[PDB]
């Protein structure tokens, strides 16, 4: 019963401060109703709670064991029992079309849902993505394909994203995995993959769909020569979906890792065994790194809600244990050693570290639920007035925060979740150890964060012209401009703000000067991680700030018990994080404002 | 080789070059250990260290301790024991002991610079080894007597414990309550229940063991003040000829599962709960045991920062060799070419970012302790500083809550841009960087956690002090300030140097304004911990800076070779410092100087 769920402060944000429940009945959504969206939420964080939550210790302790000669992995019972119960609920089809089987709902929503998933077990929302990669087949697919793609949805066929080598990790490009064609139009997959997540997983589907990148024979280098493939574990009858003979798709590997142990990271070999990998051409065109690209978007979101989920239930594990752990004397009576014991909570360390932990919690879920209400062309316009166009950008240029500053900002808060404990912390007793175990590997997968950060500058604002950029910080400015007791933390928010701006035109300056001098690029780099940082930390600031001006008009109008309890915290949240997380971007702006290229310089025997 | 990068050169360029601890080598109490010896022992301690130490590191995790209740046990990996049997046959248990008791006398800086490299191939064969060290404690706090008895205990190579620890009295050591009871012949059986003890078992390393047990005597004052200490073995002995007899009343009854170091059997620990008395003997026969055990703890606590740092320095290394050798993208100067050259990834930015962010503060963590050490000696601190024994010792204890809580909670972040160097492959067990966090987690926390060395920095190291050890330091950094290549630096150490004037100004006005306003206090433990690493920072950034005016005058000299490499890299790692973490502490200053009690009124059920 480790998971701690929050639905409360989820509905707080779908509701109250993004008003998503506006197209909660209409359009798309005419189906969906406020109180039946609520109902799911109340139900995955039970179920969270219970099936998925009993087998998060088990998935560690007793880890997937790989036979090499079958090539196959067995998994602990306990752990395909969670699974079994994910199924049972359909939350294997949470947001999936109707056309597939699924409900329709707004992403913003669709993604609250899954966080409790990814806070009790996040192995097993990542087993259960078949679905979804489907649908993201089926839109990529031909007219024959979108028939085996709706097969394979509503049949529940597990998935996997095939990209990385040893060679070839951040440098997809670099991969040699290479598909040779056949004269009836199919091709064969020859290349061995690696780190390949859920390549096996034991009894729990009946086919995999692996969509694997490889290079056609005498296609060009790099990304654009790639191609995208469709790689059935087993054979299938295109037309009933019954499953025929294995196909040359085999595990020779599984990884031992730091954490996350029950997800089966796992060498793929393809075509190396004396048995073809057939593979489909996906939607009969040779586009396989923008195909790829719908996948690794979805990758990214996860993986950044899954560190969310965990800071959270961190938190809230480290909250608990607080209220009830009586240590010391209250500091205004230290010297008597007498004085009456006190629950640590009465400690002004332990206050300052769960208000740090609470509000970058709470912050980073009102940034990927933010971040989700862009990923609806109707949400977008229904809550921010924006067109679809727009949307997609602004969606585009949080995704590497959600992922990036939400991966790092999680494992390093919940260092502060396991010092809550004190030695306690660093027993396998209690979960936060695995919580910061399972999280180390956000910063890594789905693109490290110096990636993300680069995505940001180049792609996110550089080449988008700045425009999603300059929207968001116009919303902010908007709220900055407009009661008086928020005056402090926006004017804290107007120094960060213009910090971030401070920070965008030293970087575009470093930029702009490597026309003349390409070694000027290199500061771009050196600062591209803590621009990433910062403009996640001012987003942090501003959402946590608007959660506090929508607390205080619920608490002027009468708030009573848990409800003023919960709108209480909001203010403190957003006054603690601009007071004591904001400012330091100064120094950061100033930091980066003095980048310079000593580093680059001195020669690597001096290191 | 072995997972244990050790750096044998830098050691000895500051106990050297930059500390002049070679001046009192050969003199008085070191007159036979001269320099060329006291290097041979640290290229020695190296080599035992990376070769039959480092042998066991991941044996002992992947196979760790398992507690045998059929005989109160606990049994350990025999790799494990091969390494101690490696320790024990060079007489590396004795490193530093006093000459009485079988050691080698030798600076203070010259024993912890040795100890290093076994904290960093197998932390926990030193923590073993420490029973010796121990004897000499209780030597030099027993009765004529009893220090006949702790020089069998060093001479026979016994292993040792401190026994503080209760489930309801960890910070607050003062609400133990476990009892003793003394007896007709003036021992004393002692009852009660001690949780978290290191080295409670061994298996078979020793033939006996000593505990030394805080209690408290039957009808003893309330808090530390009425703790008393007690030397309890594991087995009774002849207290002549130190012959093994019967087994005294102290068992293990349990082996914590931790997230790391679990070699390292952690025991709860049951005195007179098993049929037999715990017979225990007053250390020098007076009740004062807080004071004694100081003794020991002070000792822990240098050991604590000085692993966190000796694991940082060789997480470091691993990903400095790793990120050399690892090929992956172009140089971000070819990086809109997708058919430019592949290059290593010491070429990219944000890598020689993380790279230096490593390196200073690994090595600005090693000055920092071997700086702290060169006050631990009287001879020493007056040979290489000037300062008389009385300011000598205030100095040491300013320093030890900085080597054990800054080099704790940094050596743990940074190892995050260790394993961060590897890509996905740090995230495997493959690589030690991972168990290198595991391990290094529990610093933050025994000995005292980080809130509690703040606090005894802040109120008994300063404000009890009355700042005369703080005063001296800062005068140091000043006089460094005073004093072309340099200026930048000793620029940003004088911001540095002010800001941590202004926090310490702060605090001090904090705490003296509870005079009359009594919640005025928290405010000092809401910025306590804040403090203590910003006075690290500072720390770091002047001895780093120290280190590059020595590089400069060595490079002016005409260093060649590979000597020149180290001094480029000492001058780029001063930089660097200076000019990326320094800036930070002024922001930090500025958050103190507006701290307030808002997150103190603030309802528990807000949170
Ligand atoms: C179903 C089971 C899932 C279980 C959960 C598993 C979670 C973790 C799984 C993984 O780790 S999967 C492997 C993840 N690998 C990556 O994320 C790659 C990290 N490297 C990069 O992102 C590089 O920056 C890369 C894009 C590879 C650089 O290659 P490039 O060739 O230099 O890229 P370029 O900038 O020129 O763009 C080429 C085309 O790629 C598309 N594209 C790039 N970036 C994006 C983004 N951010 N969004 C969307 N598309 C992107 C474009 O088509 C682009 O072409 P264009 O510039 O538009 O002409
Ligand atoms: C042998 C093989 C094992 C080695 C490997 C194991 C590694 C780690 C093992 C452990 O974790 S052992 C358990 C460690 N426990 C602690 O470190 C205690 C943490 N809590 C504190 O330090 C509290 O701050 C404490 C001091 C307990 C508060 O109690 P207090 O009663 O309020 O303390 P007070 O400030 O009034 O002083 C009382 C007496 O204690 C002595 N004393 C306190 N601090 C120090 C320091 N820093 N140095 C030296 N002595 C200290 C004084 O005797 C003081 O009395 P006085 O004020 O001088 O009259
Ligand atoms: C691996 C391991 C080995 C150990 N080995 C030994 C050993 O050999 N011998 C031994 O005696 N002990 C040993 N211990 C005990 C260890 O020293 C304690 O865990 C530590 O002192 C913290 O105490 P606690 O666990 O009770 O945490 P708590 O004291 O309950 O701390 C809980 C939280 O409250 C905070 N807090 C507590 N009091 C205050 C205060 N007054 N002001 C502000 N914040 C406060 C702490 O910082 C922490 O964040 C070991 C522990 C571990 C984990
Ligand atoms: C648990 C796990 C599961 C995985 N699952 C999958 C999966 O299902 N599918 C899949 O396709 N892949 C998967 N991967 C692969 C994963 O996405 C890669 O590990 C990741 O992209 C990093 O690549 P790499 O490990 O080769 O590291 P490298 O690319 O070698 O990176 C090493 C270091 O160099 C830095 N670096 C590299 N290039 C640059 C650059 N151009 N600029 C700046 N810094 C740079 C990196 O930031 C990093 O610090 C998985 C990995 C892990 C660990």
């Amino acid at each position: 019963s480790h998971y701690k769920s929050n639905v409360r402060d989820q509905v707080f944000n779908l509701f109250e401060v993004f008003g998503v429940d506006k197209v909660l009945g209409a359009d798309k959504f005419s189906d969906l109703d406020a109180d039946t969206a609520r109902e799911m939420l109340t139900e995955i964080a039970r179920l969270a709670e219970g099936p998925i939550a009993e087998s998060f210790v088990e998935g560690d302790r007793n880890p997937p064991v790989f036979d090499p000669e079958t090539h196959t992995v067995t998994l602990p019972e306990g752990f395909k029992k969670s699974m079994r119960a994910l199924f049972d609920g359909g939350w294997d089809k949470v947001g999936l079309a109707e056309h597939l089987g699924g409900i329709p709902m707004p992403r913003a929503l669709q993604w609250a849902l899954i966080e409790h998933i990814l806070g009790a077990n996040p192995a097993a929302y990542m087993y259960a993505m078949g679905p979804g990669m489907s649908e993201i087949f089926y839109n990529n697919g031909t007219d024959e394909q979108k028939k085996w793609a709706t097969i394979a949805a509503e049949r529940g066929w597990g998935a996997t994203m095939v990209l990385t080598e040893p060679d070839a990790g951040s440098d997809v490009g670099a991969g040699r995995t290479k598909a040779v064609q056949q004269p009836d139009g199919t091709w064969h997959i020859e290349g061995v993959k690696r780190f390949i997540t859920s390549a096996d997983s034991d009894d729990l589907f009946e086919n995999i769909m692996h969509l694997v990148l490889a290079r056609p024979e005498g296609a060009g280098p790099g990304t654009k020569g790639l191609s995208l493939f469709f790689v059935p574990k087993f054979h299938f009858d295109h037309e009933t979906g019954e499953i025929g003979e294995r196909n040359g798709v085999f595990v020779t590997n599984v990884e031992h890792k730091m954490g996350l142990k029950v997800s089966a990271t796992c060498e793929l070999s393809l075509g190396q065994h004396g048995i073809p990998a057939v593979g489909w051409l996906v939607g009969e065109v040779h586009n396989g790194i923008a195909q790829m690209f719908d996948v690794i978007e979805q990758a990214r979101m996860m993986v950044g809600t899954k560190a969310i989920a965990t800071l959270s239930t961190g938190y809230l594990n480290a909250l608990e244990y607080a209220k009830e752990r009586v240590q010391g004397a209250d500091m205004t009576q230290m010297t008597d050693k007498t004085a009456p014991r006190v629950t640590i909570t009465h400690h002004p360390d332990v206050r300052r570290s769960l208000m740090t932990q609470k509000a970058y919690a709470e912050g980073l879920r009102a940034i990927y639920l933010y971040t989700a209400t862009f990923q609806d062309a109707e949400v977008a316009q229904a809550v921010h007035g924006v067109d679809g166009d727009l949307a997609a950008r602004v969606n585009d240029l949080l995704l590497p925060i959600v992922k990036g500053f939400g991966s790092e900002t999680a494992y390093a808060k919940l260092t502060e979740s396991l010092q809550t404990l004190g030695g306690s912390g660093f027993l396998q007793d209690y979960p936060i150890e695995q919580y910061i175990r399972d999280s180390k590997i956000d910063s890594l997968y789905a693109g490290t964060t110096a990636i993300q950060a680069q995505d940001f500058f180049f792609r996110k604002i550089i080449r988008d012209k700045g425009q999603a950029l300059a929207y968001v910080a116009g919303e902010i400015e908007q709220f900055i401009k407009n009661n008086g007791r928020l005056k402090t933390e926006r004017e804290l928010l107007a120094t960060a703000l213009a910090d971030v701006q401070g920070m965008a035109a030293s970087l575009t300056g470093y930029l702009m000067a490597a026309q003349e001098d390409a070694a000027s690029i290199y500061k771009v780099g050196l600062g591209s991680v803590r621009f990433l940082m910062a403009v996640g930390d001012l987003l942090s600031g501003w959402l946590l700030a608007r959660q506090a001006a929508v607390a205080i008009e619920k608490l002027d109008a009468g708030a009573t018990g848990a409800d003023k309890s919960f709108y209480e915290g909001k203010i403190a949240a957003a006054s603690f994080f601009a007071k004591n997380m904001l400012p330091l971007l100064t120094s950061t702006r100033q930091i980066i404002e003095n980048l310079d290229n000593d580093v680059m310089e001195l020669d690597e025997a001096a290191f």
